[PDB]
């Protein structure tokens, strides 16, 4: 399972490219929301599991 099966172009402002590392590891907007504004359902969930791995420095709910 790809998360980007579930990216979410439509509303988010990162490109399919700058996606997953942007959501999960630049601490400058990631976190939950971030997530919530690029990724739905097992992608959303695959997200939180990265941006929220052990620690980061994300900003989860």
């Amino acid at each position: 399972y790809n998360p980007e099966d579930d990216y979410t172009p439509l509303t988010c402002p990162h490109t399919i490219s700058v996606v997953w590392y942007e959501c999960t590891e630049n601490t400058a907007n990631c976190g939950t929301a971030c997530c919530d504004s690029c990724f739905e359902l097992t992608g959303n969930t695959m997200c939180l599991l990265q941006a929220g791995a052990a620690g980061s420095g994300c900003d989860m709910e």
